[PDB]
């Protein structure tokens, strides 16, 4: 076995979002909810991909705590991760799995 990859992040960047969870799923949409980590937050990167492929991304407001990704393919395995951002850079992600 090899050790796990470390997420390299700038000192001063935020902790991961807390309590990340999927709060609604339809055959073409996924709603995420979370809580802000401590300190200044300037935004959140919401990243997602069909498991195994290429990652899409949307950045949402620092004041946001829920967001719905629409236009997804039915019956599909997805991976989502959310990273908090501030002036020092982006922090480590918290991730969840979903299927539509």
């Amino acid at each position: 076995m090899h050790h796990h990859h470390h997420h390299l992040v700038p000192r001063g960047s935020p902790s991961p979002p807390g309590n990340l969870r999927v709060t609604d799923v339809t055959s073409t949409s996924v709603t995420l909810s979370w809580e802000p980590p401590p300190g200044p937050i300037t935004g959140y990167r919401v990243e997602y991909r069909e498991a195994g492929g290429e990652w899409k991304e949307v950045t949402v407001p620092g004041s946001e705590t829920s967001y719905t990704v629409t236009g997804l393919k039915p019956g599909t395995e997805y991976e989502f991760r959310v990273r908090a951002v501030n002036g020092a850079g982006e922090g480590p992600p918290s991730s969840v799995s979903v299927t539509t």
